[PDB]
């Protein structure tokens, strides 16, 4: 999930999670408009502090000062809660990154064909994230990661991993500061959306170029024309 789409208005996503009384997020009618969100950019990230939901632009990536590789962008659900590197983020830096769907590139010989993956029921996805608090500082090295899970069923045809997507109800509980890391591990297990809830189709190769951000990037295409 090295790219995803976050294109609709804030209300389009937040209405599934909480009414205004629970938010500390200004009204804004403008669609976010990003059909091709990439690592290293700041992404509107949802979290809870001071008993309200906040939406902060947070660097997609995590690279402590001691980390000598490109920033990580994912953390595996299998191990993140006990990882020496991720355990504090699992306990104190949980967040949600909402989106319309995500992209994966399927290997077809020496060619790589992009696919867009989304909920068959037409809801947005609430991706489980962990990251470095305080999110509002706008850090440019230690931001957030998208938690991943194994692909199963038809999704394995496309790629072997996928974002850990939570139900709206589970996403709301995941963000609460009052629940422990152990409780969060239970939420991740019980609230994960299974693979048969997703649909997918090939899309234009143009999504590979981050200059492109338009709605055409999630439209289905014939592979034969690419």
């Amino acid at each position: 999930c090295g790219r995803f789409a976050q294109s609709q208005t804030r209300e389009d996503y937040l209405a599934l999670l909480a009414e205004d009384i629970e938010r500390d997020i200004p009204y804004d009618p403008e669609p976010i408009g990003r059909y091709n969100v990439a690592p290293g950019t700041k992404v509107l990230l949802l979290s809870e502090r001071d008993e309200h939901l906040h939406l902060d632009p947070v660097f997609w990536g995590y690279a402590p000062g001691w980390w000598d590789k490109p920033p990580l962008i994912n953390a595996r659900v299998e191990t993140a809660a006990t990882s020496r590197m991720f355990k504090p983020l699992w306990q104190h830096g949980r967040a949600i990154c909402f989106a319309d769907g995500w992209f994966e590139w399927k290997k077809e010989g020496d060619k790589k064909q992009p696919f867009f993956i989304y909920r068959a029921d037409g809801q947005p996805i609430f991706m489980a994230a962990i990251g470095s608090t305080p999110f509002e500082r706008g850090d440019e090295a230690e931001g957030f990661l998208i938690v991943t899970a194994a692909a199963d069923q038809g999704l394995v045809d496309i790629h072997d991993r996928r974002p850990l997507v939570l139900s709206p109800e589970a996403a709301r509980e995941w963000m609460r500061q009052e629940i422990s890391g152990k409780e969060a591990s239970e939420i991740a297990a019980s609230g994960c959306v299974p693979a048969n809830q997703f649909s997918w189709h090939p899309v234009s190769r143009a999504v590979g170029n981050v200059k492109n951000q338009g709605a055409e990037l999630i439209q289905p295409v014939l592979e034969v024309l690419f």
